[PDB]
């Protein structure tokens, strides 16, 4: 529980602001869109700042009606079973619980989500019906933001109608390029005042006390990392870090996330091809002296350091970052290109979406085929987004492994149509990890994907490659509950791969959980063993009869782990089909029944994409 700030209300007054713009983010990518459209707000006469939810009270809406022609904004993302962000998550609660008149309020949401989950958007439509709901007026439309498609795009299609929108009602009206942050380079700093590479507190890496989190992750110990995969089509890999005196506690079916390193490769052809010294020491000062965000990432810091630990490198960049780059390209049509990557419509947003998005070009392959363009190192940094966590479903069980967290993981490498090879970040960083001493800055973040409370309760799991990943801990508990005596259920496992001697995850550890009876059944669809696919789906389908007794009569739990985008959704189709086939009843009323297992915990989903 932080502590609140003063009213942001009041914090506006002072600074002569008239639109706040708060993020709803997990992953940062509401928080950049919040930070744009509070900038935007410059260019229309107005005045903004954006705002984390969680340090504020947000019953101060009340009072912003105090301030001439005021606005406020959301930018929500939804996450796991259309909850709030973490975030957001005191807001969405006061939401709930308020009676508060919001008369007066002027208010556009604009929604962060995926359309491949079951709640589409959720958060965004709560919060648009909510404040209505509570007596404020929409200025502008609810934003449904897809990043199934192209979030970006959505985003800039929204923004494009909403400011004239916000012009027009308010009687305002409308192009230069502003800094956020001032250079200060620093000569002969203190090592002891210089950030390389820790989250928080200057040194908390060097000095590790707990309790350990997002803010002050845990440096654990890499002892562990082994090739899982047979073959060598790809690289699946085993990691064991060891949390020992962390006091870190866990449970199967949580995540754990770590912090990578950039490719040390790529922050050098950075700093080359801009002719910049990456050793400087320097920091980047809010020219608002009045932010609680002083800085874009720890400072002071080398420029070497930034680029490794506190920015993404890898990712397409967002139109505005190639935007506010193009004054630094000195060839007209290299300007011109970059400059049309902000459109709506048209050539230039064809482009953005084929030769940066589709072709998945990174900052360095942008500078390298736009050669005229030769930004400052300075300005890049402040434009670049946070390098974010990774997370990766927990693969073992603290009852057995109370002091170890395991990983399974697919290490990310693939030919972009950029021509170049794309490595993923932290799979890269993690797969050269090796024993004995190598350190893996991580912390535990609570989910709630669990194994039944009740020891007897049958459990069917369904987890195509990595999917098996929470599953391992799941059945590593469960045969610990019943080498203790007590009374487990049919436990089941689904698991797919594409041949078993190319990549069948922990072959042998299941082998050995079937042999024992810790796994009532094993049942692997081997997709490319045979000239048609055979995948989990249809498996569960050749089960209807056992599972439908199982789920209608014994109360089985469902788990559901891996590929978000398809595998998730035929699986849920199947289950649907069988629902209908045994209930008997008719689609629309499956897919009702499968819906209420969702609601009443008997249906768990750990997908991503
Ligand atoms: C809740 C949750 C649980 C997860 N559990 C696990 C897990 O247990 N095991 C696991 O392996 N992963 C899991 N992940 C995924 C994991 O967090 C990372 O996204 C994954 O390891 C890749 O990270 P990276 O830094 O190596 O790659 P990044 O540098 O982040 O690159 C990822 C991006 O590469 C691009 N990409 C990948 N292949 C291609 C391609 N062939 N063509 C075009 N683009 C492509 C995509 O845009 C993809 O988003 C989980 C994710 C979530 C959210
Ligand atoms: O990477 P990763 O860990 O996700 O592993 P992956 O190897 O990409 O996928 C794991 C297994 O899921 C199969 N699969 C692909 N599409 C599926 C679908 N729509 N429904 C059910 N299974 C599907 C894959 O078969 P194919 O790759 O042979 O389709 C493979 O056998
Ligand atoms: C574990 C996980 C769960 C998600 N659950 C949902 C969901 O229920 N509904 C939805 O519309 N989008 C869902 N999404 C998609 C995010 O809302 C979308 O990617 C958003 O852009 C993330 O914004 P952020 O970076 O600001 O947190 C989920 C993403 C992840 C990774």
């Amino acid at each position: 529980p932080p502590v609140k700030e003063s009213s942001f209300v009041e914090k506006m007054k002072k600074t002569g602001r008239n639109i706040i713009v708060f993020y709803g983010s997990q992953t940062g990518t509401a928080e950049e869109f919040a930070n744009r459209l509070s900038k935007d707000a410059h260019r229309y006469g107005m005045r903004g700042m954006s705002a984390d939810p969680e340090e504020y009270d947000l019953a101060d809406l009340s009072s912003l009606p105090e301030i001439d022609k005021s606005l406020v904004v959301f930018c929500m993302a939804t996450y796991g079973e259309g909850d709030p962000t973490d975030n957001a998550q005191d807001f969405y609660d006061w939401l709930q619980e308020t009676d508060v008149d919001l008369t007066g309020v002027k208010f556009a949401v604009f929604g962060l989500g995926n359309k491949t989950y079951e709640h589409f958007n959720a958060m965004g439509k709560y919060v648009d019906q909510r404040l209505e709901q509570l007596g404020a007026q929409r200025i502008f439309e609810l934003g449904l933001g897809d990043d199934d498609g192209n979030l970006e795009e959505d985003f800039i299609t929204w923004r494009e109608q909403f400011w004239p929108a916000v012009c027009e009602f308010f009687g305002v009206e409308a192009e230069s390029s502003i800094r956020q942050y001032e250079l200060v380079v620093h000569e002969d700093m203190d090592v002891a005042k210089v950030y390389t590479g820790e989250m928080g507190r200057l040194k908390s890496y060097e000095n590790q006390k707990p309790p350990f989190d997002a803010k002050n992750p845990f440096l654990a110990a890499v002892t562990a990392n082994r090739k899982l995969n047979q073959g060598t089509e790809r690289h699946l890999m085993h990691l064991e870090l060891d949390i020992s005196d962390s006091k870190i506690r866990y449970e199967s079916g949580d995540h754990v996330a770590v912090y990578p390193a950039n490719d040390s490769a790529l922050v050098n052809q950075i700093g080359e091809i801009l002719g910049a010294d990456l050793d400087v020491i320097m920091s980047l000062n809010n020219l608002d002296e009045e932010s609680n965000k002083k800085h874009p990432f720890p400072c002071p810091t080398t420029y070497r350091t930034a680029l490794t630990y506190y920015l993404d490198i890898t990712n397409p960049p967002r139109t505005n970052v190639l935007y506010e780059l193009a004054q630094y390209a000195s060839e007209p049509s290299e300007q011109e290109h970059l400059h049309k990557m902000a459109s709506s419509s048209g050539e230039g947003k064809e482009l953005y979406l084929s030769w940066v998005v589709e072709a998945r070009r990174h900052i360095l392959a942008i500078l390298q085929d736009y050669p005229s363009l030769r930004p400052p190192i300075d300005h890049l940094c402040e434009l670049l987004p946070r390098l974010q966590a990774r997370y990766y479903s927990i693969a073992s069980s603290s009852k057995v492994h109370p002091n170890s967290v395991h990983i399974c993981a697919v290490a990310v490498e693939y030919e972009a149509k950029s021509g170049r090879v794309n490595k993923g970040v932290a799979t890269s960083w993690l797969r050269a990890k090796e024993p004995a001493r190598a350190l893996v800055p991580m912390f535990v973040r609570k989910s709630q994907f669990r194994l039944p409370f009740k020891s007897t309760t049958p459990v069917i799991m369904v987890g195509p490659g990595t999917g098996i990943a929470p599953f391992m801990g799941f059945i590593q508990e469960r045969a610990w509950l019943r080498e203790q005596g007590k009374e487990v259920g049919e436990t089941l496992l689904y698991y797919g791969c594409r041949r078993s001697d190319e990549d069948y995850l922990y072959r042998e550890e299941l082998a050995r959980f079937h042999k024992d009876g810790a796994l009532t059944q094993l049942n692997v669809a081997f997709s490319r063993e045979q000239a048609h696919k055979v995948y989990v789906q249809h498996l569960l389908k050749r089960d209807r009869e056992h599972l439908w007794k199982l789920i209608h009569e014994g109360g089985a739990h469902i788990y559901v782990c891996g590929d978000a985008r398809n595998m998730a959704k035929d699986v849920q189709n199947t289950f649907y089909d069988i629902v209908a086939e045994f209930g008997p009843m008719e689609h629309t009323q499956a897919v009702d029944y499968v819906k209420k297992l969702m609601t009443k915990g008997r249906y768990s989903l750990d997908v991503w994409s």
